[PDB]
């Protein structure tokens, strides 16, 4: 249950009255050009005005005005920094952003105004930022848990968040000796966030922290099925599901909302076998701060 790190814990110290302005430091596209879309990783200033904390989120209001002459409503982005920052000053907060541009399939063209607006600032740039926002993804206190992260596309944000406080940093009050579960799904290889970011975790600590890639268009299962990260994950429920009985085990999922009820089949499949359904006892885990879910 170890309530959180909530200790402290900031909410909206700006709202979208009177914001932070922040400026843009950097802006890169971390996929490939033949990935199904482009995500960019940027590193915003925030003169250690903004006290976050890792899964947690900010706001960001968009330049100009909708189809009604008002301005934008804010868009809320998971943090993909730890709180010290990718530059370890605590001044800067970093967002990794996925770029909505859709016809669905055909007809009209529309890009989603703030994730363009994101991915098209340039170093310099200033940007209307609100939050801290949240307390649900919250990190465990206890340096021993099970964390057991289920991430989809740019719901590995948060979990990047996790793991930079747990393996790049140095903490005297949290030396982190649990284990450290990740599990990402995405479609192709150009699409893998932060790849060479977690293998060098792998590296360091090879007995706390275990990586799990579903790609599913380019791998697949026994059964010739795509590996979603469900798929993917049912290649350990013996584990999963004994890890999940403990009480020192957390499970966080973040991402895409079509991802749950995924989840949720694997999971009911398991369930049903030791004889308990999933429904209540997942009821119990939430109720237990042991089931976490931030999905978009
Ligand atoms: C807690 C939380 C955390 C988030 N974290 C992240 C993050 O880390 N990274 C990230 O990139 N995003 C994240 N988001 C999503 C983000 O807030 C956005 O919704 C966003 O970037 C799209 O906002 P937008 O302003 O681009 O466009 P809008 O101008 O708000 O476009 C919105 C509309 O797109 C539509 N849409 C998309 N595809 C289609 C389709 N094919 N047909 C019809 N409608 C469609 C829906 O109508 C939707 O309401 C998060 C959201 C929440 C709630």
């Amino acid at each position: 249950i170890s309530k959180k790190q909530d200790e402290g814990v900031v909410v909206n110290k700006f709202r979208p009255k009177e914001p932070y302005i922040g400026r843009c430091l950097l802006n890169t596209k971390i996929t490939g050009d033949d990935a199904p879309g482009e995500t960019w990783h940027m590193v915003f200033s925030t003169e250690g005005e903004i006290p976050y904390r890792e899964g947690q989120s900010i706001g960001v209001i968009a330049d100009g005005v909708d189809a009604n002459g008002k301005p934008h409503k804010l868009r809320l982005y998971s943090i993909a920094s730890s709180a010290l920052g990718d530059f370890g000053d605590s001044k800067t907060v970093s967002l990794c952003v996925k770029r909505l541009v859709y016809t669905n399939d055909k007809g009209e063209e529309v890009k989603g105004v703030c994730s363009n607006f994101l991915c098209d600032l340039k170093p310099g740039a200033d940007v209307k930022i609100t939050g801290p926002v949240g307390k649900e993804m919250l990190m465990p206190k206890d340096p021993n848990a099970t964390v057991i992260m289920l991430g989809t596309g740019t719901g590995i944000a948060p979990f990047r968040s996790f793991l930079w406080k747990m393996f790049f940093e140095k903490h005297d009050d949290y030396k982190f000796n649990g284990l450290a579960w990740l599990f990402l799904g995405v479609p192709t290889s150009s699409s893998l966030l932060y790849k060479e970011e977690f293998e060098k975790m792998k590296e360091k600590a090879p007995e706390n922290f275990r990586l799990d890639f579903a790609v599913s268009r380019e791998q697949t299962n026994e059964k010739g099925e795509k590996m979603y990260i469900q798929t993917r994950m049912a290649q350990y429920a013996e584990e999963l599901w004994t890890l999940l009985k403990k009480d020192n085990t957390f499970v966080y999922m973040c991402g895409l909302k079509g991802m749950e009820q995924g989840i949720d089949d694997i999971m009911s499949s398991l369930a049903a076998k030791e004889g308990i359904d999933w429904a209540d006892y997942k009821k119990q885990l939430k109720k237990a701060e042991q089931w976490n879910v931030e999905v978009y």
